[PDB]
């Protein structure tokens, strides 16, 4: 079993590595609910390319307390993601909850690009 570093983990950790998600103790059994519901807001994401590029988020809503706040976090986000020039999503298949499958895939990138390749010189 677990043959094949699918990515949500690899998501899970990336996050918190760089200081923008949680990091429980505990063992997340299901991360693909654990994402998707993180990313949902929006303030996960928005956080998180700020620190891949300095001045990424022009602001984002640290506590959506509404539906029009998380949304617009997600956006910003991607105004953001399209300076790497990878695939992106819609705000209501993270929001909702319809396609999970491209919003995983979006940020795999990312932490692909972001990856220190050449160090020397």
């Amino acid at each position: 079993g677990s043959s094949g570093s699918s990515g949500e983990e690899q998501i899970v950790t990336w996050l918190i590595s760089l200081g923008v998600l949680e990091s429980p103790k505990k063992t997340i059994c299901d991360p693909e609910e654990f994402l998707k519901s993180s990313l949902k807001n929006g303030v996960v994401l928005c956080k998180l390319i700020n620190r891949l590029m300095p001045g990424s988020v022009e602001k984002f809503c640290l506590d959506p307390q509404t539906e029009a706040d998380c949304i617009n976090n997600i956006n910003d986000f991607l105004k953001g993601c399209a300076t790497l020039q990878v695939e992106i999503f819609d705000p209501d298949d993270l929001y909702s909850g319809v396609n999970f499958s491209k919003v995983l895939s979006t940020l795999l990138a990312v932490n692909k690009a972001t990856e220190s390749g050449p160090s020397s010189g």
